[PDB]
């Protein structure tokens, strides 16, 4: 996959990007959702290598030729429905990359995929990604109580989703 | 060479054009696939010096007089087949700039020089230059496992061609 969207430019891992990634990838408040939690460097650099099947997709601004953070995308339901999320470095919390790049995944697989459906989650808690969901055009069509088993808890989910006709 | 496009040209070296292509030959990502790795400033002033003759062609953006890259072009197989290839500035990268001077040196080639076959070779990891091969009308007709020596390590290579007919 390769996308070039406005200030960025979504492609494929290599495996230089590893140290990049684990800037954010070794911070617990970035990881706080993620079930695999924080990741030591020997983490970062399976992740990075598993995803050259890949499900994940460095985000790189163009010019400073810098990684920023990751897409994931991947199937969900048959092959006609896929999955988005996203995890930034928050250095760049207020330049609004993430709208821009899930955006342009969203445009990829619709129009060149021709994908029917996109869904997301998130937690209720985490504000910034649903700002991001529903600025990008996703509608939240479910909110499910005590679904996800999160260590000794369970966590809530809002899922969000868009059509290719929207 | 000397070829008009329509928005670059490609023409022989003249050595003052040095300092332009030291922009890209001494950038470690531009040469990662490239034999001799980064070049020094004198590796520089020798290759242009050398190509003034030459097997290697500055692409000029017309108007903004810009030298954003160069095509390699030489004999290959007696004088009938030859290689084609490419090293730009990643400044200019993603605009179209590679194959639309490659697909131009290939017509070139076959309509003025009367060849028979152009060829070329990348790496697979190397997507960028096997999709200007594939843009330009190329064919894949190898794909050769842990061949190439590099430093004490061997990569594969894809190798590319087209024929006077096509
Ligand atoms: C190969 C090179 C000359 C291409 O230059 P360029 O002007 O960017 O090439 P073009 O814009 O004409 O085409 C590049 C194509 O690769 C695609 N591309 C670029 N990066 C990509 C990536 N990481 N993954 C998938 N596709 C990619 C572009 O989308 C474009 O295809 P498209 O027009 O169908 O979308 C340039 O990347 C380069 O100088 N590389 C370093 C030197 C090198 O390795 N030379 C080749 C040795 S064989």
């Amino acid at each position: 996959m390769f996308i070039k969207a406005e200030r960025l430019l979504i492609r494929k891992f290599e495996f230089k990007d590893w140290e990049a990634v684990h800037e954010y990838t070794s911070d617990s408040d970035v990881m706080k959702y993620i079930p695999e939690g924080v990741f030591t460097e020997e983490d970062t650099r399976n992740f990075v290598n598993k995803n050259m099947n890949a499900k994940n997709f460095p985000v790189i601004l163009i010019g400073e030729n810098i990684l920023v953070g990751h897409i994931v995308f991947h199937k969900y339901f048959g092959e006609h429905t896929y999955e988005i999320g996203w995890v930034f470095n928050p250095k760049y919390f207020n330049k609004g990359y993430a709208s821009e790049a899930a955006q342009a995944t969203l445009k990829y697989g619709f129009k060149e995929m021709k994908l029917h459906r996109i869904i997301a989650t998130c937690q209720p808690e985490n504000t910034p990604s649903y700002r991001v969901m529903e600025k990008i055009g996703m509608r939240r069509e479910g909110y499910f109580k005590k679904c996800i088993p999160h260590g000794n808890e369970w966590w809530d989910e809002y899922y969000y989703a868009i059509l290719e006709e929207e």
